[PDB]
Formats: C-alpha cells, sequence, structure tokens
C-alpha cells in the first residue's frame, strides 16, 4: 500500500538503501508469515505519519535471500532502521505497535548520532 | 562478568544458550567500544542470572560478523537460543541500552515465539 512503501529487492537494494540520504526504514516480511500481516497496518500507518523523514519500504525475503543474509536476518517480521548506508537498530517479532513506534521515534532523533558514535 | 566469544565455539557459547544472550560487537580499537565496555559491564553485573553477557571481537571474528551483519562498532544484539531479536548500534545514552535489555529480557521469548523463521 502507497503510504509510499516501496517494495525493495535484492537487484537494487545498494542504491535505494545504502545510498539512501534519508533514513530508511525496512520490514524483512514474507507473504506466507501470519506476524508480518498482523504488523502489516501499523507499519503502514507509521509509514503515512513519518514518511517525510524517512523512506519505509519492505522486502519480501523467501524471494530476496540475499539482503536477509547481508543482514542476519533469521526470521520474520524484522523491522530494521538504516542511517546513510548503515543499520542502526533492529526488532524481530509481531511486538506492540507503539514499541515499533517509539523506535522510529527515537532513530529519528538519535540515529544519525547512534552512526557518528560507531565504527566502519 | 563478560564473556569473549568466538567464531570456532559461537555456536555451542551462544546458540545453543538456555538463558538468553546479550553479545557486544566490538573493535579493540574503537572509541565508541570502549566509552560503551564500563556500562556493559555494569549490565552484565546487574543481569547475569537472567541472561549470558558477552562479546566479540570483530576484527578477529569476520565469520559471526558476517554471519549478523554487523557493520559497525559497537554494535549489541540479544539472541534468544541462536535467533537474534534485537539490535542498537553506536555509542549512546547508555540507560536505553539497559532499557533494551531489560525489555528482552522480558520479551525476547515471546518476540521469537511470534515470528516465522526464513527457512518457512
Amino acid at each position: 500500500n502507497g503510504s509510499s512503501i516501496i517494495e525493495f529487492e535484492d537487484m537494487t537494494w545498494s542504491q535505494q538503501v545504502e545510498d539512501s540520504k534519508k533514513p530508511v526504514v525496512v520490514m524483512f516480511y514474507s507473504p506466507a508469515c501470519p506476524y508480518c500481516k498482523a504488523m502489516e497496518p501499523y507499519f503502514e500507518e507509521y509509514a503515512k505519519e513519518y514518511g517525510s523523514s524517512a523512506v519505509f519500504g519492505r522486502i519480501n525475503i523467501a524471494t530476496n535471500p540475499w539482503t536477509a543474509e547481508k543482514y542476519g536476518v533469521q526470521g520474520t517480521p524484522t523491522f530494521k532502521f538504516f542511517c546513510h548506508g548503515r543499520p542502526v537498530w533492529e526488532q524481530v517479532g509481531q511486538i506492540y505497535p507503539s514499541i515499533l513506534k517509539n523506535a522510529v521515534r527515537d532513530m529519528l532523533q538519535h540515529g544519525e548520532e547512534c552512526i557518528r558514535k560507531s565504527t566502519p
């Protein structure tokens, strides 16, 4: 649903995520996963609420093993927040929506500093 | 107190642990890791009985770094029987890491339970 949710995929991930200016928030999902379906409405409400501050996208892990592998995603849903090109936060599972909402807000405020205060 | 983990033994020390595991991925040359060390060590001391606390040098252990897609240091992760549930990257105000840890101590297991393994 747009919401402007991007469908990311292996072959252009590096352009769309790692070379992004803006923060990126990603849901790793599987079409088969009941927990992903449970989270989906809230991912879409928060994507709309915060669209001006971040990019939001989903990547199907049934079909995109390379990016799952790259980030060590072992289950679905997995939410990940990217700053400049780099992961800053992750949470796995069906979680209360407010936990997702708050971690997005927190990373929007802190995420750039987290990345500045890490070494590659 | 904290356990040094290594590639060769990771499957036993981390993935086969019955207790949850909190891992700090570090480099000896990283000032952000250095700044976070005492706090990570204090948290290991407060919650020793709920979880195993450990750390792994990524310069010397490239395989687990690749496996979990670690791209900067420090990266903190929480594991439940070898499944990653949460991560945060960077030097951060340390109580943010305490609260994530406390939260995962009580919620990490149900998070993994409410998720679908990537091969399935």
